[PDB]
Order: C-alpha cells, then sequence, then structure tokens
C-alpha cells in the first residue's frame, strides 16, 4: 500500500496511537545484562534504556568495555548506524574514543545541551579554537577547527588526535539545533534539509565507519533520523517507491536497540518526511 494512501487513511481515522502501540507490541525483547551490571550504572543516563548484548559497542580496553551505544546494521540499505545516549560528565572520554575505534567520520547531534530547563548532555566538545580539550582517560585531544551557524543547524570541522600514537583524523559535528524534547522537528523541509547536508558530506558512505547519532536517550529523534535516512535509500536502491513498508523498516531497526521512535507523534513526523524526501528520489 503506497504509504502516502496509509498516511491519509490513518489521518482520517485518528488512529496513529492504535499503529503506534501495535509496533510497541511486536517489539524485539533481547537481553541488556552488561548495561544492568552495577559496575555501569554510571554510565546510563536513564534507567529504563540501555543497548541490547547482542548489539552493543565494544570499547578497546579490558578494564570495561562498556559504552550505551548500538550498531544497527540495514542489511538491503547497506547503511550501519552507531545510536547512542547524550554522553555524561564521566563518558565524554569514552564517547570519543568510540568514535575513534569505530572510524565514523560524521556525529549527528539532534538536542540542546539544555531543553525544557534541564542538562540534556554534557558540554563534550570544544567552543573556542584556542580552548582544546583533553580526555586523560582515554588520552585523546579534541580541537575545533572552524563553524558554520545557519538558522536550522550548526556545522563543525573538530580534529580528533590519539595521544598515543599522534595520529590525526578531521571529524565533522552535524548540530540540528531547533528539535523540541518529545517534539516533531518543525515540518518535513529543515529536517530533510539536515540529513542531505550530512549525506553530502561522505559521513553515512561506505568507505567511513558508521556516523555516531545520538539525541538525550539515543531512540526517539534519533530513531526518527536513520528510519527516514533507510527508507528513502530503499526507495533509490530499487527505484520502486511502492516497495517500502516504514512499520517494517523499524521493526527490523527495533532488533538493534530498543524504544526507536518515542511517539505517535514521531511516527506520523517520519512519514511525513518519507512521502515529501521521495518527490526529490523520484527525479524532481
Ligand atoms: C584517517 C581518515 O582518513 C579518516 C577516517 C575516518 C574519519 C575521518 C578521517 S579524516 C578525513 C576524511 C575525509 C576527508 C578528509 C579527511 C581529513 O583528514 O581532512
Amino acid at each position: 500500500m503506497e504509504m502516502e494512501k496509509e498516511f491519509e487513511q490513518i489521518d482520517k481515522s485518528g488512529s496513529w496511537a492504535a499503529i503506534y502501540q501495535d509496533i510497541r507490541h511486536e517489539a524485539s525483547d533481547f537481553p541488556s545484562r552488561v548495561a544492568k551490571l552495577p559496575k555501569n550504572k554510571n554510565r546510563n543516563r536513564y534507567r529504563d534504556v540501555s543497548p541490547f548484548d547482542h548489539s552493543r559497542i565494544k570499547l578497546h580496553q579490558e578494564d570495561n568495555d562498556y559504552i550505551n551505544a548500538s550498531l544497527i546494521k540495514m542489511e538491503e540499505a547497506q547503511r550501519s548506524y552507531i545510536l547512542t545516549q547524550g554522553p555524561l560528565p564521566n563518558t565524554v572520554g569514552h564517547f570519543w574514543e568510540m568514535v575513534w575505534e569505530q572510524k565514523s567520520r560524521g556525529v549527528v547531534m539532534l538536542n540542546r545541551v539544555m531543553e525544557k530547563g534541564s542538562l540534556k548532555c554534557a558540554q563534550y566538545w570544544p567552543q573556542k579554537e584556542e580552548k582544546e580539550m583533553i580526555f586523560e582517560d582515554t588520552n585523546l585531544k579534541l580541537t575545533l577547527i572552524s563553524e558554520d551557524i545557519k538558522s536550522y543547524y550548526t556545522v563543525r570541522q573538530l580534529e580528533l588526535e590519539n595521544l598515543t600514537t599522534q595520529e590525526t583524523r578531521e571529524i565533522l559535528h552535524f548540530h540540528y539545533t531547533t528539535w523540541p524534547d518529545f517534539g516533531v522537528p518543525e515540518s518535513p523541509a529543515s529536517f530533510l534539509n539536515f540529513l542531505f547536508k550530512v549525506r553530502e558530506s561522505g559521513s553515512l558512505s561506505p568507505e567511513h565507519g558508521p556516523v555516531v547519532v545520538h539525541c538525550s536517550a539515543g531512540i526517539g529523534r534519533s530513531g526518527t533520523f536513520c528510519l527516514a535516512d533507510t527508507c528513502l535509500l530503499l526507495m533509490d536502491k530499487r527505484k520502486d517507491p511502492s516497495s517500502v513498508d516504514i512499520k517494517k523498516v523499524l521493526l527490523e531497526m527495533r532488533k538493534f536497540r530498543m524504544g526507536l521512535i518515542q511517539t505517535a507523534d514521531q511516527l506520523r513526523f517520519s512519514y511525513l518526511a518519507v512521502i515529501e524526501g521521495a518527490k526529490f528520489i523520484m527525479g524532481d
């Protein structure tokens, strides 16, 4: 069924809350035993958001290999994503270790450091060229190279140095700066514009390790970004737009990380973004 007609049918019947609960009911349930170990309690922002053991990203150290991060591997689309929580004051060094070890080119940030008057994640990148950050626990240095501030988003160029080997890489930071908590990113236009800027950077391409994507918990807004990207890619790979079931792609993604898409409004917005973005994919 053409999703654009499924859309209008759900809208006219007002059954978004009912579709959403059907997804919640059919969603995979896998163990998260490492996340729940007592040594890892201060590595988790939220008690009810954990990575599954089978898909969790492992840090390359014997001490404690744990970070609240998941590898989402989409086989047919040939895309991978790392979805993670907003880093904590004590996990900022683990976050940049993961970026280094996984060979990511891009970090996509979909939240503000403060929302609704509370801190949603640590200030994990330098705000001034001349004030670089050193992460002593993981032996990394991070420097702001340049910053490009637009109306809906900011792009930053960062330099990541492994202080152990003196190897250096440029990492791109894509910061979507106007998405409300459990809210919807305005209208498909600014969201899709931001997605196409990440794609044009090379950050999502197979010559690079997986993009790192986060919001506060790494499931809501983060889920919307990778669902919309993957559904548009599947329309392209076969150029048969009808052969895309958004609910089935979401359930496939939920085998790798729990809770992706947090509200029935986020589900509806994901549909809008895919339907409007297809009007480019199909040759316009
Ligand atoms: C070592 C390496 O090549 C690399 C691996 C992963 C992420 C970033 C990088 S660095 C990079 C990637 C693309 C374009 C320019 C640069 C740059 O170094 O300016």
